[PDB]
């Protein structure tokens, strides 16, 4: 039975399934956007009850922007190999007439095996890379560039202009409106001091225009973990060293934010990047990031 919205109680039950599974598998089974979708009316949901907590959950997001339908799903660790995962995946495939993809975060063995049993193949590879926060860079800020941080909604127009130009065609990051910014500003981890903006200054043709930005994020449920959450440079100002510079500034910012009674943890910064985004992979390789895990999107061949 598909539901177009979930009650507060249903949301609490799905969240418990997701967090419990994250602890057992070592990787969250559904992404952050699915957790935001639990309380909105934009997607469709399947809930599978035991004989009785919720033991299976699938979210199906419809096409939006340049992207197609996408499903994420999870089955309680103690209810696996009972056919629930197959049942939910077949339902989504039948509902979209075989057109949706499925994310397997961390591309764990059970998901690889389920994908083969269903006849699916990997069609998209999202790599998670990490770099320790030791030996931080000294960033070089070129003349004609001034850096500052997010001041509030007066900065949204420029941020959206640069985001949509840099991510034109990106299935999830492109074609944003003020609503996408607002839903992330309401997240517990949002910190205006961690959204770094690079503006053109007098020397350049367009003083005051945003050239690029680096939105950093500190993970709340993982001590010592930061993220290059969104990094983007206006196409008009690309290939001039600004991406490398912005990434370095954000690493410095995170290093500063991440005593005797603090647990010993070697802090690290992670990022996600499409395997075929050549420009970005080169920028990150240059700065010492290395592969950590892979998220694979599966679909009909
Ligand atoms: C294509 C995808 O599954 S993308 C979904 C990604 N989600 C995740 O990876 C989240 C964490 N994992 C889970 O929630 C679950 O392990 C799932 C959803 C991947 C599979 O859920 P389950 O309900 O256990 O799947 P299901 O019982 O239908 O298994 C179907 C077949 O896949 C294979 N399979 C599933 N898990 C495994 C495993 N751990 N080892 C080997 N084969 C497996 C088997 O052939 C199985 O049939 P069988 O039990 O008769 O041998
Ligand atoms: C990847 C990117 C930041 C590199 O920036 P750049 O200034 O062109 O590159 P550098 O000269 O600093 O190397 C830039 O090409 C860009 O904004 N690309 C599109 C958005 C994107 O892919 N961002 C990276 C995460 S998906
Ligand atoms: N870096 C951008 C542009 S390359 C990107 O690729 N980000 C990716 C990444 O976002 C992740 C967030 O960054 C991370 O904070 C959160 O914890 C995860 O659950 C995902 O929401 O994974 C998503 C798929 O799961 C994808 O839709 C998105 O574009």
């Amino acid at each position: 039975d598909w539901r177009s919205a979930l009650t507060a109680d249903e949301q609490r039950s799905v969240r418990a399934l997701v967090t419990a599974t994250t602890a057992v598998d070592g990787v969250a089974p559904v992404g952050e956007q699915v957790l935001r979708e639990l309380g909105q009316q934009r997607t469709e949901h399947l809930l599978v009850a035991g004989s009785g907590p919720i033991i299976g959950y699938l979210n199906l997001s419809p096409p939006r922007g340049a992207g197609g339908a996408m499903a994420e799903l999870v089955v309680h660790p103690q209810s696996r190999r009972r056919g629930i995962g197959t049942a939910m995946a077949r339902a989504a495939l039948a509902k979209t007439a075989g057109r949706n993809q499925f994310w397997a975060h961390g591309t764990l063995d059970p998901a690889r095996a389920t994908a083969s049993a269903l006849g699916l193949v990997g069609v998209r590879e999202l790599i998670q890379m990490r770099r320790p926060l030791r030996d931080i860079p000294e960033p070089t800020i070129p003349d004609g560039v001034v850096i500052r941080t997010y001041a509030g909604t007066s900065d949204d127009a420029e941020l959206l202009r640069v985001n949509n130009a840099a991510f034109a065609g990106h299935p999830e990051q492109g074609g944003w409106t003020a609503v996408q910014l607002a839903e992330r500003r309401g997240e517990a981890w949002f910190d205006p001091d961690g959204l770094i903006l690079a503006f053109g200054d007098s020397p350049r043709e367009r003083p005051g225009r945003l050239l690029g930005f680096h939105w950093t994020k500190v993970h709340p449920d993982h001590p010592g973990l930061g993220e290059v959450y969104v990094l983007g440079v206006d196409p008009a100002a690309q290939r001039r060293g600004l991406g490398q510079m912005l990434t370095s500034i954000g690493i410095v910012s995170l290093a500063r934010r991440l005593k005797t009674l603090d647990p010993a943890v070697e802090p690290a910064v992670l990022l996600y990047v499409e395997s075929d985004n050549v420009a970005a992979v080169r920028t990150y390789q240059s700065l010492g990031f290395t592969t950590y895990s892979v998220d694979t999107a599966y679909a009909l061949a």
